[PDB]
C-alpha cells in the first residue's frame, strides 16, 4: 500500500547550459525520505571538466526527502506514486540568474528525475566562474500557497575563500500531477547540503542533504 | 559582565510613512539570556496610524537573542558602550522602509533612539489598508560583509484571506566599542507577535523571542 | 577597424526552441530589416507547442542589435562584431516573480543573419497576466548600454500594457560578447526602443513582429 | 490657468540622515520650467563636510521643471498653485538604500521644497563611502499610472573613477495636493544632471538639471 518506503533509490539525469556551456551530468543515489537524508553520486557525461563552480548545480540534485512532523502537511510524501515537478529561479547578487526544472516520477523503490538548468549573465571574474566557493551554508526555507500553488523561497549563502559570503535569493514552485492534494499551512524547511568527496575536475561527485520541516519558534 | 539577567527597555521611535508622522514610546521588560523579551508601546503622537501596526514592530535589539556557547555573542559583548543598527524592509508590492537605532544601556536599562522612514506603499495596498495579521515566523541570516556583521531575513506578512505579503530585510550591526570580535557565519530564529492592542491601535503590546543556532544538523 | 561585410539591406534567419511553464515550444523566423536606420521586420511561425498558453509578447525581444542607428560619435559595438559575429544572454524578472533567460547566437553568412535561440520561463502565476494572456502592448523603453566586468551590458525597465490601463513591469539585463578579438568596447550610452506586434492570429501561431532601435547620449545631445 | 510663471525662483532645505551622520543642506536657485531646465546654488549648512559622495543626493534637490509636449498631460504643472508632493525610494547594487520626500508649495514667485532624506546599509568601502562616484549618467524615467498614482521607475548609474558604473534603482510616487487632477499616460522623461561646479568638499554645489517629456520612438 505504502508509496513511500523506508529506503528507496534514486536515478537522476541532468541537461544544462551555463553561459553557454553544454552539460550532461548523471546521478545515482539512495536516501530515506522519512528520516529527511539523501546521498548522491554524479558523473559528467558531457562537458566536463566543468568551467564554472559545481556548487551552483546541488540544489537541482527531491522534498520527498525531508523529515514532516505530525502537525505539518507532508505535500511531497503524498504526490506519489503519481509524482510531482517544481520550477525554480536562483538570483545571485552578482548578475548571474539561473532557471531549473525537475520532472520527478517513481517506480517501485526508485525516483526518475528529469532535470534541467539554466544560467546566464555569469561575469568571469566573478566566484562561480573564478570558482572561489566552498559549501552552502546551512538554511531555511519558507513554504508557503501562492496563487493556489505551494511556493519556498529561501535566502541562501555560497562561503566563498577567503571568509567572503555570495548571495543567492531562490524561489521553488511545487506541482502534484494528481488533482486534490493537500496544500500545506505555512511551515519552514532547514536544509543542509554538502558535497561529501569530488575529484578534481569536479567529473565525480558524491553530494549529500539533509532537510527538516518545522513552525519556528516556539514550537520547534 | 554588563548585562543582567533582567532589563529593563526604555525606547523613543519618531517616523513617517506617505508622509504622515508619527510619535512612539516603549516601555517594557526582557531577559536577554533567555531570548525573551516585552514591551507596552504607545502612540503619543500621529494617532490613529492610517497604517498596519506590524511593519514598525521589527523596529521595537538583538541581544534579547540566546545565543549558545559555540557561536560569539556580538550583541551582549557591545555592553556596556552599546551599539546601532540600520535596516532597509522591501516589500513585493514596492513599498521601501529604512529604519535604525542606537542602543544605550544606564545602569540596568536599555535605551533606544529608534526612527523609521517608509515610502511608496500602494493606497489599496495591505499596508495602508490594514490587511495584515501577524509576521510568520522566520530565520535571519548572520554572516559578515564588509567588515561589518550583517543579518538578511526573508520574512513574511501573514494577511486576510489566507494570504502572505513579501518582505526581505537586511540590517547592518555595528558596535560602539572598536575591537569588539565579529562572529562567523549563524542563524536566529524569530518569533514576533502583538499580545493585545486597542481598536485604533494606538495602546499595543509586543512580545519577541529569539535563539540564534548554527543550523542542520546543530540545533 | 575593418570593413562590416554588412550591406544596407539585410535578412533575418530565426530559429527559437524554448520552455515556459512547462510547456514546450519550436518557433521559426524569416524577417527583413535595415541595419543603418535601426529597423525591422520578421515572420514569426510556431512549428511546434502550439497554440502557446502564455502571452506571446514575452517572446517578442529575443526574437539582434545590429539592427539600431547608431551615429558615428558612438561606438557600434555590434556592426563591427561582423562578419565573424556575436552572440547575447538575457534574463528576465518580471514583477510578480516569474523569471525568464534567454540566449541568441548570431552569425552572418552572406545576406542574411542566422540565430539560434533559446527561451526559458519560470514561476509565473496561473492568474497572471502572462499565463492568462491579458497582454496587450510593450510600452517603449530605453536600454542603458555601458561595460560591465569587461562586459558591454544592456539594462532596460520595461512595461507590458494590460487590458484595463494596467502596466506589468519587468526589468531585463543582456550581455554582449563577440566572436572575433579587437572589438572595441563602447562608452556609455542609451538606446530607444520600440517593438510592436503588427498582426497576426487568433492563436498567435503566426506573427508579425517589427523593431526600431535608435542610439544615442541622452539630454542634451540628442 | 496656473500661475506658472516663465522664469522662477527656487528655495529649497535639505534635513538628511545618511550612515548615521545627520546633515542640512539649503539650496538656492532659478528655473525655466517651459523649457526644462533649472539652476541651483547648494550650501551644507550642518554636516560638513559630508563623509559621502554627493552625487547620491543631487536627484532629490521637482518635475515642474520639465518641457512637456502638447499630446502629453503635464500631471505636475496642473497641481499648482496648491502644489503637491512626492516621494521616492533609491536601491543601489551593493545594498545601499535610500528613501526620499519633498513638499512643494508655490509662494508666487518662489518656488519652496521640504526635502529630506535618509540612506542606510551602504558598505564602507564602496564607492558612495569611499567618494568615487564621478557623475549621474544621463537617463529615462518611465512614467505610467499605478493604483491611481502617477509613478517613475528608472534605471540610473553612476560613473565611477575608471570609468566604472554603479547601478540604482529608482521609483518615484507623485501626487498632487488638489483633488482629481488628470493623470497622464506612459510617456517618458529623458534627464540629465550636471554639478557645474564644488569646493574641495563639497560644502558649496552647483547643481544643472536638463529634462525633457516624450513618448518614445517614432515620437522622439
Ligand atoms: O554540511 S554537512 O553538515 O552535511
Ligand atoms: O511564544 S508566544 O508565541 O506565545
Ligand atoms: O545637462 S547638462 O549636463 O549639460
Ligand atoms: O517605428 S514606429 O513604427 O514605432
Amino acid at each position: 500500500m505504502s508509496a513511500i518506503k523506508p529506503d528507496m533509490k534514486i536515478n537522476l539525469r541532468m541537461e544544462g547550459n551555463v553561459n553557454g556551456h553544454h552539460f550532461v551530468i548523471d546521478g545515482d543515489g539512495t536516501g530515506k525520505p522519512f528520516e529527511g537524508k539523501q546521498s548522491m553520486d554524479l558523473e559528467v557525461k558531457e562537458g566536463g571538466p566543468l568551467p564554472f563552480a559545481f556548487d551552483i548545480l546541488t540544489t537541482a540534485f527531491n522534498r520527498v526527502f525531508a523529515e514532516y512532523p505530525d502537525h505539518i502537511q507532508d505535500y511531497f510524501k503524498q504526490s506519489f506514486p503519481k509524482g510531482y515537478s517544481w520550477e525554480r529561479s536562483l538570483t545571485f547578487e552578482d548578475g548571474g540568474i539561473c532557471i531549473a526544472r525537475n520532472d520527478i516520477t517513481m517506480e517501485g523503490d526508485t525516483f526518475y528525475n528529469k532535470v534541467r538548468f539554466h544560467g546566464v549573465n555569469f561575469p568571469a571574474n566573478g566566484p562561480v566562474m573564478q570558482k572561489k566557493t566552498l559549501k552552502w551554508e546551512p538554511s531555511t526555507e519558507k513554504m508557503y500557497v501562492r496563487d493556489g500553488v505551494l511556493t519556498g523561497d529561501i535566502t541562501m549563502a555560497l562561503l566563498l575563500e577567503g571568509n567572503a559570503h555570495y548571495r543567492c535569493d531562490s524561489r521553488t514552485t511545487y506541482k502534484a500531477k494528481e488533482k486534490g492534494v493537500k496544500l500545506p499551512g505555512y511551515h519552514l524547511v532547514d536544509h543542509c547540503i554538502e558535497i561529501l568527496s569530488h575529484d578534481k575536475d569536479y567529473n565525480k561527485v558524491k553530494l549529500y542533504e539533509h532537510a527538516v520541516a518545522h513552525s519556528g519558534l516556539p514550537d520547534n
